């Protein structure tokens, strides 16, 4: 019995399932979860001292890798001034200025405590601004059969459409022409694994919102600062009414933000009638400020994309050599692995058709090789700027050995 | 124009109303909000360098005062290991053990990212465990006419009762005998200012839940570790089915937790069918662990209560000398000021009958005296263990001078 196994047994007595986050229970992959002592650059170190090349990046915040010195220095300096104040600070203003500089579509912005609060606040704003009740969301897309604990009437004003399918979106609008307040969309799906949009998809959503008087909300909690500096909306050339941000903007600590067109944001109280939640923590905003300053430097996204592209190329080549059907999706610093015979993976149905038991065996074989992947078939992979060409070639060599055993 | 006034003008261009949290806009009191540079012990220091005796305590987290060395040391040490991991840690287990040791009614516990997530998760668990849809909540009580942005059917399964009125609770149960999943109650109301329960009230809620098969959820996000070490539930001798915690458990950074009876908590996934949100951040849990270790030492609550009682006594005496009708409510390290002719303040209607314009003038006069009070008539005051007898006598002397000017 390892230190992780002992901590898991201990945890099970006081925490249901031994974990606070059900995905961290390894339910997706099976077995006992890995407890982590520390992290540095491209690596995770478990409680038994084993090192792993990390492709989880704490679920997307660690763009610069773990424990980046500029972020660590900014937080140690901020901590001397106190953790929180319950009153506004100069960092709130500086952070709002930096975020609106980096993401130009945002004229105004509000910082919140998490990505979930940002999406919920953006949805509430769209409903208040338009005076309409219905929202369009996509299947396999999480923003923050029937599950126990929630009353049936809770999902009454939510219209679920098919990701990358403009016809299903038009159909929902044609059913409710004057009732859709907004479309909320992940510009690159990340919660059904990594699914980039079809070229027609995001401009098609912008044109439908314009036609039917709805607001377009682009949820960049995961894609923000990962796909591109100015977001996946910049990369795919689409201008939304509102943007949601999280993760990277906190530099490793929870932070959220939502922003958009000046006249939409002006509808928020005290300026307007829409009321929203907790403000951004000062330590988390100091971490995020330092992170955003570092990634806005020349050549950062070029390097991130080159690292991710080299991993995707190597994995495809390794799978082919070992006769393992595999699709790799990737954009900027984001990627997704799919064990399927399909030529492309562009929708939720394609993800559902992947070989989940094969992914589970691959995941455990990769842990043995010292590679830590997201422990789910329905989660995207993340590249960091601390990963070296050597880390990538080691990962590709490890995947080839794992593919030979499937 | 001060540095706070300049930051506020700057903030208004990019942030609706110049603040992230509408209460921090000083809407309750009027005027331009104070921007805070730093905090230490019992004091806040604004961006112009002015010192204030603080009674906001960052909205309750700062039980040990601001920037406590044990908390600062624990976070600087934890930050070296990385900010977040997206995987379980030993601190999750240690923190769960410490919280269940301090609050004995909790057999099992789950850590979440905020107090709001804890109350929402506890409400979802009660609904899932009982299979019922309705919840009872109290007016003036916030857990996380009609406001724009939320559809009308959203509050369909919520029954609002009157705080400190057992008859209104019985009436709601008699209307829906087999449909109430739970009662969620702040054991000391803090979001309509400070309203302690009547002696009959919390035991009466326990007896009604038992009669009608509902779960009793005690929301201790604010009262936890403030009223007493084992919570206001220990102080008022009531045993709930579930407890919600926040604030102090994060040592100044956002953290939430919900816990309760072993068989109720076992209904959570993967062990049971109820699914919930983000896990506790490691830096925030290191801050909370150090905070909870410090306040569980002998004599802490005795000192906290003595400080709060001496402030309440001094304020009452000062108001009487100056012919200003005032009610002071207080329990453990929590207090509330009420400008009213009423003999007692025990309900929402009493709070509504207070002189709000008098509170607004008092608040601004106290800021001039170097005392920072919650900038709302509907918010409780907080005592810290860093406040000295001299701080308290200075506050009482300042309040007497302010009462003479009302
Ligand atoms: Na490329
Ligand atoms: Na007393």
């Amino acid at each position: 019995m390892s230190k992780s196994e002992n901590l898991y047994a201990q945890a099970q007595q006081l925490i249901p399932g031994g974990v606070n986050s059900p995905v961290r229970a390894f339910t997706g992959v099976g077995g006992i979860p890995l407890f982590i002592e520390r992290a540095d650059g491209a690596y995770l170190f478990d409680v038994d001292g084993k090192a792993y090349i990390d492709y989880v990046g704490s679920w997307g915040p660690m763009i610069l890798g773990h424990n980046h010195p500029a972020i660590r220095q900014a937080v140690i300096e901020a901590v001397e001034r106190g953790l929180s104040f319950g009153a506004p600070t100069e960092m709130e203003v500086k952070m709002a200025q930096l975020v609106t500089d980096l993401v130009p579509t945002m004229d105004m912005v509000r910082m919140v405590n998490s990505g979930t609060e940002a999406t919920m606040s953006a949805i509430r704003l769209a409903r208040g601004y338009t005076g309409r009740d219905k929202i369009i969301k996509f299947e396999g897309c999480y923003h923050g059969p029937n599950s126990p604990g929630v009353p049936t009437d809770f999902a009454k004003h939510t219209l679920t459409c098919t990701y990358n399918d403009l016809a299903s979106v038009r159909q929902a609008f044609e059913q409710y022409p004057q009732e859709v307040a907004c479309i909320i969309v992940e510009p690159v799906a990340g919660n059904m694994n990594c699914i980039p949009p079809l070229p027609e998809f995001l401009p098609g959503l912008r044109a439908l919102c314009d036609e039917f008087g709805a607001l377009l909300i682009i949820d960049e909690v995961m894609t923000g600062f990962r796909v591109a500096l100015a977001g996946a909306q910049d990369y795919y050339h689409v201008i939304p009414d509102l943007t949601c941000l999280g993760k990277i903007i906190g530099g490793g600590m929870p932070v959220g933000a939502f922003g958009g067109r000046r006249e939409v944001m002006n509808a928020l109280a005290p300026t307007g009638p829409v009321y929203q939640t907790l403000s951004g923590n000062p330590i988390a905003m100091a971490a995020g400020f330092a992170c955003l300053t570092e990634i806005s430097q020349v050549g950062v996204y070029e390097t991130l994309t080159e690292l991710t592209d080299s991993l995707a190329t190597g994995l495809r080549h390794a799978a082919k050599e070992e006769n393992i059907p595999l699709v790799v999706n990737h954009v900027g610093g984001m990627f997704g692995l799919f064990f399927t015979n399909a030529d492309t993976v562009t929708c939720y149905q394609d993800v559902m058709n992947c070989d989940v038991e094969r992914f589970k065996r691959f995941f455990h074989l990769m842990l043995e090789e010292g590679v830590y992947l997201a422990p789910s078939a329905f989660e995207a992979g993340f590249m960091s700027l601390a990963h070296s060409n050597e880390d990538i070639q080691k990962t590709v060599n490890a995947a080839r050995r794992c593919f030979a055993k499937l």
